[PDB]
């Protein structure tokens, strides 16, 4: 078995190898990359996502989210308070203000220490989940707005035609902005490109050990666990690496820098934080290997998780027994 310790693997495709996206994902899996739950892909040196980022400031962040924490430094939840709209140029200025900017630090490890010590005492503002793309239309390789759609994959594998669309999302971050522990909708893959700015640190649990993380989360968030049998679908819970290590949960960590892709694999729990002002683009995708994970994915039916239009068909076809209850949660 390849990669039996479930380490995060880093790949350096050549420009020739960067042509066929599906083929390269299958290659990485042949080497055991999925066992970690997360992989880094450094694009060939010839490749670019677009010519410059000089003209992005007029993008609108319609609903910036202030991420307010509750709990203790290593075990907390966050809720999202909606803020008034602002442009990316306004948000960048905010991120660089004395109240919100990255503190002085020695290196990524020192910054990580400061994040876990101090996150809860601040409420950073995250320009998350913005439909759109920063890939130039002429970028033909690994253009996250030109991927094969999940609906087309389901149709190719299973023969059933379904409604729905699959488009990317932009994330504008600042120091301490945080993504809570989660897997993707329907335990899909994700791919994330860091277009510009400061780094993003990731934590990940191998898919084969995801239920260990879920059992710890039930213990640490006991009222949330009584409320919902899949409350990590709410995307609000944080658990630090120190707490994971104290409880024997297998995980790994890595820092993504501008110009790099990350892939999350089906049922790979992940969480993390931004180092400073940045912009990422991410989208879900599927492969034939996903189908079995989609059929087995947990679902929130308490009503809190509320997701896209396109998830309806995935539940209806892959999980017909669950469909009725899940849809009640959606409506
Ligand atoms: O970048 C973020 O805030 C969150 N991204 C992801 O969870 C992902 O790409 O799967
Ligand atoms: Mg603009
Ligand atoms: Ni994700
Ligand atoms: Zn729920």
């Amino acid at each position: 078995a390849q990669n039996p310790n479930c380490n995060i693997m880093i790949f350096h495709p050549t420009k020739e190898e960067f042509n066929d996206f599906d083929k390269y994902i299958a290659y990485m899996e042949s080497q055991g990359a999925h066992r970690a739950g997360l992989a880094k892909i450094i694009p060939p040196k010839e490749w670019k996502a677009r010519e410059t980022y000089d003209n992005i400031s007029e993008i609108l962040i319609a609903t910036p989210l202030q991420q307010v924490a509750s709990g203790r430094a290593g075990v907390f939840t966050q809720y999202h308070k909606k803020k008034k709209a602002m442009t990316v140029g306004e948000y960048r200025h905010l991120a660089n203000s004395k109240k919100y900017q990255t503190p002085p630090h020695q290196n990524f490890e020192d910054l990580e220490r400061k994040y876990w010590k101090n996150r809860i005492y601040n409420s950073p503002i995250y320009g998350a989940d913005i439909s759109g793309s920063l890939f130039d239309e002429n970028t033909k390789q690994w253009n996250l707005g030109h991927l094969g759609t999940i609906q087309d994959l389901l149709e190719k594998e299973c023969g059933v035609v379904i409604e729905g669309v699959n488009t990317p999302y932009l994330y504008f971050g600042m120091w301490k902005t945080t993504f809570a522990w989660h897997t993707e909708d329907m335990d899909l893959y994700s791919i994330n490109y860091l277009h510009l700015g400061e780094p993003k640190t990731w934590y990940v649990v191998p898919p084969e050990h995801g239920q260990r993380l879920e059992r710890l989360a039930r213990e640490l968030f006991p009222g949330s666990s009584r409320g919902c049998g899949a409350f990590l679908r709410h995307k609000v819970a944080l658990i630090s690496p120190t707490v994971l290590k104290e409880n024997g949960i297998p995980f790994n960590r890595i820092t993504q820098e501008a110009g790099e892709f990350m892939v999350t694999f089906p049922y790979g729990y992940h969480a993390g934080f931004n180092h400073g002002f940045n912009c990422a683009e991410a989208i879900n995708f599927a492969t034939p290997r996903w189908i079995d994970y989609g059929k087995m994915a947990s679902q929130c039916s308490c009503g809190e998780a509320r997701v896209t239009f396109s998830m309806d068909a995935f539940v209806r076809i892959l999980q017909p027994e669950r469909y009725d209850l899940w849809k009640r949660g959606q409506d």
